């Protein structure tokens, strides 16, 4: 029966919140590496993991000069980085949102075991989710990210895996709609084993399919919402070759059969793609004749951060060259989502 | 695991079908009425119910002069129909055809009494279902008709008539989809009743959701489908008055958020309301601001034919008079799925 | 809500003819074997499958001395065979009837192809189910037989096959119990393949337990049914071998995890397993020191009338030779299903 | 496919401890009223909700003569009573352990809202749950407690409640399994409203079911569980009456069409019940002429200490007066789940 989760005045708020992320040429800077995440990335550049030097690492991409700007509607955060302030005193929260970003929290606790699977998980972080959202709310926040991992194998993903997992982020995605935070449905499937470009479509579709279908069970709000999924890729050890435009098409193809044209924008991860190689199928995905109904743009990490953290190395005085890179990919980014990359 | 149900050969065939039934302009006349369906129309104009009387009313209208053409892509026949002739010993198919229109079928069997439920129903047909779409291929039929009845109470639709239903509309696009027949999924939602827009949106939001999970679940070829399901309106005892903008709104919002964006096109169903009215509502819909990625066509037989039933009475003299009132509502209509209805 | 499927008499009658059917020491006769089924057993001795040939036989069953009165509590016939007469033109369902059996009907049409699957199936036979029960409850049957294949395979039973088996299995029972027609639900898992008996008991109890969950879905009174499935076995194939114990213990825990105790009761298919093989595995069952709330019995067909027919071979003076091989079986089976038999 | 979830020596475990909980004549004594709860009922007795004074009225009802020893097959704690001390200074787990007892936990950490619904929820508790699990193990629990909570209304419970619920209960009893504790599922529904017998039952058996295909889904050993469920009655405010045979005959028919044999045993919660009440009903029960496999026990909090808090008052000179109105109870319930008792 008509019992109203959302009243019309909270709907605005999620899709304009929503919208605004994804608005033209705009997408998303992922800087929430957690603790074991960022932890490596560190590692890989000689740099002591301190709280100080991801203090640093963080401020050097949040400060990026205002080229970057038009570039990035959104950009998330780790609990810890919500809470720290640039040089001069200023929050991070109101660093990226001086720029025109909207502020996003990831507010799930990382993977679980499912029990009876083969290596299979979910992902927990629902408990004191509601009270924890509306603190974030309160601090800056009005996006949350929540990963939820399938991996393609034998008898993965399992019907299990596939139900759990969209009934997890269901969860998630109606807490957070209660607490005015526009919730990112993450079903990222890893691209992981030797399958290729058919069984990720085909797993791809069916993952979709039961992620919408749960989080119409639990009445929640399309338009307030986004899409982080995986693009439709081969296996990374698949043996045949694609091109962009065959990966642009399974892509838009498994999208056009799954994600209601009522979902606000999709956020692309790039999962272990490079840098060029992650601009150029957003690119063609956004070339792809077919029609889109909901925005086609990044929320990338490393595809956006490899460069820098390279040319940063740890080293105060690299802080110029390590933002150019950065601002570099943003600017790539910021055309391929618009179908204008041109390398 | 990937098992392919349809070759790329087929979905091309399926494809080109589904799209040319609701190319630009124009719908489907649906002249399907059953044994018990037509011969009520018979009687409302005291007109004997003998099988030349039908072959009449129907070889009245498949007739009509080439006004018509553009705005019919389709036209669905009973059982009968198909393989009735016109005055010239040509083959009613094959009339059809000749204008340009795509042929096709009811293939399911009535609905029957869902148990332990408060009235509500599934229905039948899939018994040997196969042989006979294959038949039907054979005699000129390009896609199928299968009418699934859901009305709105106190506790209806309930989980097992959305949950019946959903799956047997998919067992018949299976089959369908098997042979080269475009199935049309068709889960009518009854008008009946002193509930609101709102309360329409939501059941149809809530079985339109069920529908394209089952769809999913029997993997069926999206794009070699349509969907024929009730516009969003208030019940027909419902007290609260609305206008055309407003259904239209509640129609291509519950659209919207269910449908994907695959799937072909929207043959929408008059269920009860006048041919001016059915027209109108049409019209509103394809002149809804948000974005349709669908086409938003007609599938109309009452809001089609009223107007003709009644200049035909049984009298052979009154042909042309009938004939001038169908070719009106099919140009009227093939001006609203394109959103330029003139009054 | 609330909606009684049925009323407190209709339980009644179904419970009471339930119980009637696997009463102590009772079992099943299988004589329903369809036109091409029973046509390779005529076949295999040298015999017109002529309907008078067939006519004979099902006579030679079911006259057979009364010493298989307490052994047979019902008995499943084919259409043809419900309507043919024994030679002093007493009706068989009167021939049954008056020896104390229960007239049972098979009302399936038999395994359609589901598209996109691996040689996996449905079955049909819903149509005008309904007015088919109502007749054949009034020619003297009070139960029905529906048989559904599952198979163990690399991805078999697929989450569809298991979803829309269970599903037909429930809509036949809701059907068959409006008719005051105890339903059988027959979830058959072929025996085919190399696979384990830890293989098939996993798929016994996740098939099991999605019958009866569809089953409670569709309303459905199982006090008023009956459950044919296969016996927990490794596959035709297996290398490994396993005793009568084992297989008996695989068995009585699947259905312990999955068969609820309303369930009046349980009569096992044999499923290609030789005459004596069925019915020491029975009796292994039946011995079981776990505890089963549910009649453990036996629906045979072959392991029934294997050494009949053979002792028939089509000669009318083979009579007697061939009814007394399988009063023998019946006994030997009666025996069995009360965890007495005697090799 | 095969994936064990448990080894035959963790199910051994399981199973054993299951068991040992129910074993005949042995109830459990729930003490684990949370921080609100218990802290309502030193309120009732004019008593400081002090720790000192938990300790104390929780030492009280744990050291209660060998009189409980044979009724008392386990009692579940809260977090804070598992580490608390006798007088003694030892542990409370070794207390009850001494008197042959098994320790149980509560794990969850309360209900949610769930969005879009009626005032229905679910619970939480899934975070860090399985470390938890490990700690508690070490510490001397075996056993875990998990309340879901569901309610009859107009539209409640929904299907997003029903499935949501027996969905977390899984995830649970999923988790516990691994670290070796036997989950006891907790699907109560509340007896707040006005409706009747049949109700209850009719929303019983279908949470019930729902409740175990999810346990199916999610791989868990039954026979390593318990079940604490509501009894089958009318709502607090019906307005017609019934007799203990009656609800012992609704509740017993409820479990037997959904409740698997292969659950251990049943510990039924007395949500609201006078002590009398529902000893009594748990004595009806037992005596119900059906077949029951699965021990039908009690797991009462109120109606086992009712009585001796009141005795209590929180005068420490009332420590016998209080335990003896304990011990009566433990008595009465130790008889009653033997179909004994006699008032
Ligand atoms: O004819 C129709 C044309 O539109 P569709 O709904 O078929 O598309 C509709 O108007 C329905 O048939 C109408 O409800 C007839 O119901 P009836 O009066 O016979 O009891
Ligand atoms: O007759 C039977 C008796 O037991 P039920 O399984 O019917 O209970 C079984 O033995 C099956 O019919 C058998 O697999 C026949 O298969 P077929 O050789 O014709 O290809």
């Amino acid at each position: 029966h008509s019992h109203p989760a959302l009243t019309p005045e909270q709907k605005k708020e999620l899709s304009d919140i929503a919208h605004r992320i994804v608005a033209p040429g705009k997408g998303i800077l992922a800087a929430d590496e957690s603790t074991g995440s960022i932890a490596k990335r560190l590692q890989s550049i000689g740099t002591e993991n301190t709280e100080e030097n991801r203090r640093f690492y963080r401020q050097l991409l949040l400060t990026a000069d205002d080229r970057v700007n038009p570039c990035i509607g959104g950009v998330i955060l780790f609990h810890e980085t919500l809470y720290q302030k640039a040089d001069d005193g200023r929050p991070f929260p109101q660093v990226i949102k001086s720029k025109g970003g909207v502020v996003g929290i990831k507010v799930d606790k990382g993977v679980v075991p499912l029990a009876g699977t083969n290596g299979e998980t979910t992902t927990q972080g629902l408990d004191g989710l509601s009270e924890r959202c509306a603190q974030y709310k309160k601090d800056g926040a009005d996006f949350a990210a929540w990963r939820c991992v399938l991996k393609i194998g034998e008898h993965t993903p399992s019907a299990l895996a596939i139900m759990e997992n969209a009934n997890v982020l269901a969860r998630y995605a109606s807490i957070c709609q209660q607490n005015g935070i526009v919730p990112i449905v993450e079903p990222e499937i890893l691209p992981d084993g030797d399958h290729d470009l058919k069984r990720c479509q085909y797993v791809t579709e069916k993952v979709l399919a039961a992620v919408y279908k749960a989080l119409s069970d639990h009445h929640i709000y399309l338009e307030g919402t986004l899409l982080k999924p995986n693009m439709v890729t081969p296996g990374h050890a698949c043996t045949q070759k694609y091109s962009h435009e065959e990966i642009a098409m399974a892509t838009v193809t498994a999208l056009r059969r799954t994600v209601p044209p009522a979902v606000t924008g999709v956020t692309f991860l790039s999962g272990g793609q490079s840098e060029e190689e992650a601009s150029i199928n957003l690119n063609a995905i956004n070339k792809c004749p077919l029609l889109k109904p909901w925005a086609l743009t990044f929320s990338y990490g490393r595809a956006l951060q490899a460069s820098a953290l390279k040319a940063w190395g740890g080293k105060k005085e690299n802080l110029k060259a390590a933002q150019e890179e950065y601002v570099k990919r943003a600017l790539a980014n910021s055309l391929a989502c618009q179908g204008k990359y041109t390398p």
